[PDB]
């Protein structure tokens, strides 16, 4: 049966050749396909992609940063993880008309939306014990007591939280499904780079499938990726060509080294990628 | 022709769907992740196979656009698609003893119009509260078009114990290139004997509507479901429309020019070459 990474290939193959020109923010343009779905199968695999290296430490942390509720991105830094301070740095958030916030608030994205959604947000560093929805805990509760329900979903898309935030959520929502014991995720992405974030972004929900499996007692099985604004920047195109040739390898495993029976007791430790071999990594800038 | 992948779909859940139980007892044949994309350039997916009740579609949106939430309203326009889960029984199931007749609660008119605004009852003023998705999105359509976050959300989390049905529909985007608008719809559970093909016409029909507001060409509309099913029951009807050869789509027509979303009334759509197989 075939690799699950040739469906990620054949998006990037599809847009390089069906894409269209469409400018951004940026002013560095884009080849651009609205309305893409791949599947990867989670069963005895997990989808890191091999024809260039995913940075799986960000992952992880980043994932675990997620589960605490947090929306700090000096945090997230302090673990070696970069990827959300450009976003929270002085200079973006005065952009944004942010003058009086401190460095590294990003605003009520995904942590605060995950644990807390619509409560009021103050900042960062702020008490919000039992304000809002958990959504991550009623999505845990309804998979373990009702597993045939079709209404198990996690929302990160607040349209009344949207001004206040440093970047709006790109995995809009996802939702869980539940058959024969194997836990199944889809997420819906407004948007993703093809080059950089959406390797990142399979990672990230793949990884959240196997906790939310682990925790609930059910075997992992797919995960279904949903574009909305598929694309690839102009400066990458060369970088993405280079990828297109390499055969990808084999899949990793997924590990996890002891029983967890909450998902906020889940730490970096417990996890281990086995018999990862990717390529040699491309640069793709933002 | 579209319409084959909505067929498509129909068949890859007969042969490898798994047997799945649901709140109805009734059980089902289930798949989850499925995508079709359906042209609207010069033509209308309004299903040929078996006939889809247009006049619905078309009340239902207009409902919505005016931010309604009263399945009464609704009903007096001949369209009783939402009366079993606004009929008191149903209401008292739920524990919403205190609430009127009708009353689903901060559905999707409300939504769309008053996102996050505090839900008193249906009949209330909502004047300049909360989020107006709707104009929001037709004004970025209009300013900036290149915008990947042209989205109307219905799902909301904080809203949700309120509500007499949690929203099928979780959200759609808008996508604009070339002088085309798109929209895709994230459907969290679709019934593919019954709602699939009126959700289709009414995201189609909105996309037309928001299309001609803006002076834009529609383009595509991609569907894109979650939990994509056949109840068992369903089985024996739905291959039975499997054996009928789809029929060209037919083309809508909007015979007048309108300014605001708000302007749309029921007489300003017309449907042209509709010829639907009996049921
Ligand atoms: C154009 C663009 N703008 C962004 O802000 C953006 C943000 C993210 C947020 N995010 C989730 C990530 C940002 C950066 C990642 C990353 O993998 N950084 C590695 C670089 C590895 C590589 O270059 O291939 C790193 O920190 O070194 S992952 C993802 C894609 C984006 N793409
Ligand atoms: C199993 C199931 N239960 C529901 O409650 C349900 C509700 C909807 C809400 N909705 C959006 C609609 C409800 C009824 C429609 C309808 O078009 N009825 C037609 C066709 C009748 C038929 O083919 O048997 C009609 O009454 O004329 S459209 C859709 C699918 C559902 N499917
Ligand atoms: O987790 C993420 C975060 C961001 N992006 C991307 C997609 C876009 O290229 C850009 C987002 O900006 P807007 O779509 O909001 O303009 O970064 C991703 O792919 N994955
Ligand atoms: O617009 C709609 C509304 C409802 N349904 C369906 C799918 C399910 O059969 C049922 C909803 O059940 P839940 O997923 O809410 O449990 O009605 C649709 O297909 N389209």
């Amino acid at each position: 049966p075939p690799h699950g990474e040739l469906q990620y290939l054949g998006q990037i193959q599809h847009i390089l050749r069906c894409g269209v020109r469409k400018d951004d923010r940026t002013g560095t343009g884009t080849l651009s396909v609205f309305g893409m779905q791949a599947r990867y199968s989670l069963r005895d695999e997990f989808p890191l992609l091999t024809t260039k290296r995913v940075f799986w430490k960000g992952v992880l942390e980043e994932l675990l940063w997620f589960i605490k509720g947090s929306t700090n991105a000096k945090e997230l830094s302090s673990k070696g993880v970069k990827i959300w301070d450009a976003n929270g740095s002085r200079d973006f958030l005065d952009s944004l008309g942010f003058s009086t916030r401190e460095e590294g608030d990003l605003g009520p994205v995904y942590g605060f939306q995950w644990r807390h959604f619509g409560a009021e947000y103050r900042d960062m560093e702020s008490d919000y014990s039992g304000q809002g929805v958990d959504q991550l805990q009623r999505v845990i509760d309804t998979i373990k007591t009702n597993p045939d329900d079709r209404r198990i979903i996690m929302c990160a898309w607040n349209p009344r939280d949207l001004p206040l935030m440093a970047l709006p959520p790109c995995h809009a929502l996802c939702q869980f499904y539940v058959v024969n014991s194997e836990l199944s995720c889809q997420l819906y992405q407004r948007s993703g780079d093809m080059g950089l974030g959406v390797p990142f972004n399979i990672a990230s929900y793949a990884l959240l499938t196997y906790m939310i499996a682990h925790i609930t007692g059910l075997k992992p099985g797919d995960f279904i990726h949903t574009l909305g604004d598929a694309h690839i920047y102009l400066n990458h195109i060369e970088p993405l060509k280079i990828q297109l040739q390499r055969e990808p390898r084999p899949f990793p495993k997924l590990r996890i080294l002891r029983k967890v029976e909450k998902i906020d007791d889940f730490k970096a430790e417990d996890f281990q990628i086995e018999g990862y071999n990717p390529h040699p990594t491309i640069k793709m800038e933002m």
